[PDB]
């Protein structure tokens, strides 16, 4: 499947793409404002994620640091990134279908649209000003708005037992972005698309 990753933000982002134990395609790249990066993701990929990283410094070896979404100090991510990270999540060719979503379970850093570029399903978006409105206890100094699990490390916020409810913090994310997951047991906002669809991820869509 092809994913076109577009930075419409006024600032540079460093895009990342991983399935947790491996890079997808090159795994990461700098995107200046307006740049597009096209990647190929192998059919059948389960548990893939794309995200943006902000305020990164990398040397000529591809080693450094980002203030949001850092993946072990590498330009080319092999592992998932450090919260806060707005997440585009996907599983492809799962019994004939593709499944896509946006999640705020690991917080929010950059606004995002995640849409098919082929026919047969709709896209999802979280484009509200979550960072500006972020509750004081969840604000990340590096930028972004952390989820409550990251901050407080409780069974309730992390849904450790598999029983948990919504919280004052999850409801904040949900009020601003109803079409994104706000906690682990949120009512699913996953979209089902035809198997082998292609997609576009747009940072700062509005």
């Amino acid at each position: 499947a092809t994913f076109e990753i577009v930075n419409r933000c006024s600032y540079t982002v460093w895009a990342a793409a991983s399935k947790g134990d491996a890079a997808l395609d090159a795994g990461g790249r700098q995107l200046n404002s307006g740049e597009s990066w096209t990647i190929n993701v192998e059919p059948g990929t389960n548990g893939g994620k794309i995200w943006a990283r902000t305020d990164c410094y990398f040397d000529d070896s591809g080693s450094g640091i980002c203030k949001t979404g850092d993946c072990g100090g590498l330009l080319r991510c092999k592992r998932f990134g450090r919260p806060p990270t707005t997440l585009a999540e996907f599983s492809l060719n799962q019994y004939g279908k593709d499944y896509i979503d946006i999640s705020n379970i690991k917080g929010f850093n950059v606004p995002m649209n995640f849409s098919p570029t082929t026919r047969g399903c709709r896209g999802v978006r979280c484009a509200a000003d979550i960072v500006g409105q972020c509750p004081a206890k969840l604000k990340a100094p590096g930028g972004g708005c952390n989820d409550a699990c990251t901050v407080f490390q409780t069974s309730e916020y992390c849904c450790t037992t598999g029983k948990c409810g919504p919280t004052e913090y999850s409801r904040f994310f949900k009020r601003l972005c109803p079409d994104a997951f706000s906690y682990v047991l949120d009512k699913p906002t996953t979209v089902t698309c035809p198997g082998s669809s292609n997609y576009r991820v747009t940072f700062c869509p509005t």
